[PDB]
DNA sequence: CATCTG
DNA sequence: CAGATG
């Protein structure tokens, strides 16, 4: 957790590049298991050989560790940190809609910077376009103070549209979080469910309203259950306009909301622990539902939930306010 | 995993 | 339809 940090950190630096710059997915995968195990390892690795002793740890990675220990750096790491091409992919990626694949091709066409992009706006697609347009704003954290005003608006309009709507602002913001990165709203209607055959209007109506009154600015992707968009808090008394914020809204069958609600709220850490216990208590838990573990190995059948209250109870646990859902 | 591009 | 991105 700090006894083998530098070690894992470089391993990450290495794994990462294999993946994004080279295509070396395996390679990349290697650095990762390695970093995984060395992370868990209870002692302070004083040598490659000692390391190698580990599973996931081979000869090359050992090699690397020695050099790292032996001297405060790594030639290769240093060699990679310079190279403009590598640095490029790393940069270009920062733009919503640019993944590595794309990051690659652009560089290969000379697009390396931000302007590069701008001039080649033709080569970007819609998402990518928006992405570039909101580059800075997109990287801006969202103060909870904005989060509330924001949440305010969604919740009202979702409301005027259908009284039976049920919206929820999951995420960190939910676990108290002083600031978040984006805004994910969990959504369900009573007339939407597990067997219930679709209902796209269900999602499409609210999206409209939002854009209707201006809260929603752009659409990134708009499927029948997931809408990926951009939004923004009406600039007040002209002087202070807000940034453009990421926003997702997603429809869920009412019959498996709280699993999802719970689920989204995290932290992953809380989740695991809750997953690990549910299991003790003789259960199963996931994004969608909670089921009773049979002894034959496994087995299923959905347990019936009406609130985060129903889940905890089940695995017989202390209901945890979302504030203390941390770990 | 759901959505887009092509 | 494979393959990308979030
Ligand atoms: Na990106
Ligand atoms: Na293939
Ligand atoms: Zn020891
Ligand atoms: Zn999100």
């Amino acid at each position: 957790e700090t006894l083998n940090g530098g070690i894992t950190d470089m391993l990450t630096e290495l794994a990462n590049f294999e993946k994004n710059v080279s295509q070396a997915i395996h390679k990349y995968n290697a650095y990762r298991k390695a970093a995984s195990v060395i992370a868990k390892y209870p002692h302070k690795i004083k040598s490659g050989a000692e390391a190698k002793k580990l599973p996931g740890v081979g000869t090359k990675i050992a090699e690397k560790i020695d050099e790292f220990l032996a001297t405060g750096k790594l030639r290769k790491l240093e060699k990679i940190r310079q190279d403009d091409t590598s640095s490029s992919i790393n940069f270009l990626t920062r733009v919503s809609g640019i993944g590595p694949s794309a990051a690659r091709k652009f560089v290969d066409e000379g697009i390396k910077t931000l302007e590069d992009l701008r001039k080649n706006e033709d080569k970007l697609n819609h998402h990518q376009r928006i992405g570039l347009k909101y580059f800075g704003d997109f990287e801006k954290r969202i103060p909870r103070e904005e989060m509330l005003q924001m949440q305010d608006i969604v919740l009202n309009e979702v409301k005027k549209v259908d009284s039976e709507y049920i919206a929820t602002v999951c995420g960190s913001f939910r676990r108290g979080a002083e600031s978040s990165g984006d805004m994910d709203v969990l959504l369900t209607h009573p007339s939407f469910t597990s067997e219930s055959t679709k209902q796209p209007k269900l999602l499409h109506q609210v999206v409209e309203q939002l854009q209707k009154v201006h809260f929603i600015t752009d659409t990134l992707s708009k499927g029948e259950t997931k809408f990926m968009g951009v939004c923004q808090l009406p600039s007040k008394n002209d002087e202070k306009e807000y940034p453009h914020r990421r926003i997702d809204i997603r429809l869920i069958p009412k019959d498996q909301y709280y699993c999802g609600v719970l689920y989204f709220t995290g932290s992953d850490i809380f989740n695991k622990n809750m997953r690990a216990h549910a299991l003790e208590k003789g259960f199963t838990i996931n994004e969608y539902t909670i089921r009773p573990l049979g002894v034959t190995g496994v087995a299923g059948e959905p347990l019936p939930v009406d609130s985060e209250k129903d889940i905890f109870d089940y695995i017989q646990w202390k209901y945890r306010e979302p504030k203390d859902r941390s770990e």
